[PDB]
């Protein structure tokens, strides 16, 4: 049950300057099996997916430009931009899988001046009701990929609710959907799906599939693929 702080919530700063956040952990993330702090971290910029920047701590993912790096063990971590640039503005989130999968609160950064996942079937609904968004998989082998729903809330907090497993034999909830979401996959179409039930208002988010990574030399801990996201509107 752990949880995470980062700090600061919001800086503005200039073109050019360093600029460096932090992601507080309440308990450690080393864990002494896999040698690895379970700790990334995302940019999401508005009207964009969140993009895995840093996994374990410090391994820079693929393509991330390198005035991208990460820093820190056991319960104290740090992101750093080396000279941020105009489009490094977004918001950026650390994320444990420690324990469960959990994100920190944010940091809202501004300046002063062929894998796809299509989604589909968001939508309005009362609560009581239904909703099922679903995830089409193209670009790369969807059977060998865990794949996880997490939503983006208004108040500007990703949370985690669901994940099934590469060949879908285990199944993960967050406690805040269990009972009432179902999630399931089919490897034969290549197409992932949320089965939402008894909707409440606390529900209502943007809606993002999204790939866990894994490489060589093990999982990621964190999701590198992300579909655009889909809204689901609780009403009344």
């Amino acid at each position: 049950d752990i949880e995470l702080t980062q700090s600061p919530s919001s800086l503005a700063v200039s073109a050019g300057e360093r600029v460096t956040m932090n992601c507080k952990s309440s308990q450690s993330l080393l864990n002494s099996r896999t040698r690895k702090n379970q700790l990334a971290w995302y940019q999401q910029k508005p009207g964009q997916s969140p993009e895995l920047l840093i996994y374990w701590a410090s391994t820079r993912q693929s393509g991330v430009p390198d005035r991208f790096s990460g820093s820190g063990s056991g319960t104290d971590f740090t992101l750093t931009i080396s000279s941020v640039q105009a489009e490094d503005v977004a918001v950026y989130y650390c994320q444990q899988s420690y324990n469960l999968l959990t994100f920190g609160p944010g940091t809202k950064l501004e300046i002063k001046r062929e894998v796809k996942l299509q989604e589909s079937g968001g939508g309005f609904v009362k609560p009581g009701g239904s909703l099922r968004v679903s995830c089409a998989a193209s670009g790369f082998t969807f059977s060998s990929y865990a794949m996880s729903w997490v939503r983006l809330a208004p108040e500007m907090r990703l949370e985690w609710v669901a994940t099934i497993s590469s060949a879908g034999g285990y199944i993960f909830y967050s406690d805040s959907v269990q009972g009432r979401f179902t999630i399931s996959r089919d490897n034969a179409k290549n197409s992932l799906h949320l089965q939402m039930g008894s909707l409440r208002s606390g529900d209502t988010a943007m809606y993002y599939c999204a790939r866990q990574g894994f490489g060589n030399y093990g999982d990621y801990y964190a999701m590198d693929y992300w579909g655009q996201g889909t809204t689901v509107t609780v009403s009344s």
